[PDB]
């Protein structure tokens, strides 16, 4: 099959950022969305607006899409050991600040199978 | 080909009862977004965060989405004359209220060249 690419998102409220985020990661293979759970979001931001579900039933109807998984925690470690994509996208807002150490981990987890983080520049005023 | 099915947006941020609309016009054929511009919006209710640009970046990755025009007015005539569709898709909120007038105006110029309405229970809460 295609490669696999894992792309985390809260989605709270789909922007052209997200939307950027989704085109480059089709480049790379099926994506499946970790769409965090008010648990995860709440543990490092603001928690959303819209339930689980709501963001759900948007991120699902996003073209590119193949699947969408809980991610229960902002740490990617399980989800990533279940799903084993070859890819992570991310934009690079979390090379600093307080993402930085899950990124790290993303790195490290994703070198057990060989897989590998594309970080994309940020969509910046939005 | 597949009919045409013709559905207006402002789609300022997109949420389910957006992803119900276009559920249901894609049971119906290939989806036009009639995507409303800033004039148009302003005409009836407050202008979008978003711009038209950044609204289209969205709206063209939803899944069913087959084209994305301006619709530069809240009536949907001139458009309606161009893309001719086979269908028009639309919320039941605009039976009362602003967009009443606009809603019977679709329904007579739809008659033109045999086109229909079709009205979707409005997502509530949201
Ligand atoms: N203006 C923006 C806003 C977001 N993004 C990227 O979208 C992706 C999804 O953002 P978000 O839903 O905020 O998810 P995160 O909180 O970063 C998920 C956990 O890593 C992410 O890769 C982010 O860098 C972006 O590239 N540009
Ligand atoms: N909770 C909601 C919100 C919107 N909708 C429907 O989405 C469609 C798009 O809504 P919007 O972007 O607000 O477009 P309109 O201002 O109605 C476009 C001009 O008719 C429309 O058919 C509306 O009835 C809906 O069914 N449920």
């Amino acid at each position: 099959q295609r490669p696999i690419v894992y792309v985390g998102m809260s989605a709270d409220l789909i922007h052209p950022g997200h939307i950027n985020i989704l085109s480059r990661a089709a480049e790379l293979g099926d994506i499946t969305i970790g769409l965090l759970t008010d648990a995860a979001i709440a543990s490092y931001k603001r928690l959303p607006h819209m339930t689980y579900e709501q963001r759900k039933a948007v991120v699902e109807n996003l073209k590119g899409v193949a699947s969408v998984v809980p991610q229960r925690t902002l740490d990617y470690a399980e989800n990533l050991r279940t799903v084993r994509p070859d890819f992570v996208v991310h934009g690079d807002d979390w090379q600093t600040g307080v993402q930085r150490h899950t990124r790290e981990r993303v790195i490290e987890v994703l070198s057990e199978w060989g897989g590998k983080l594309v970080e994309i520049p940020y969509t910046p005023g939005i």
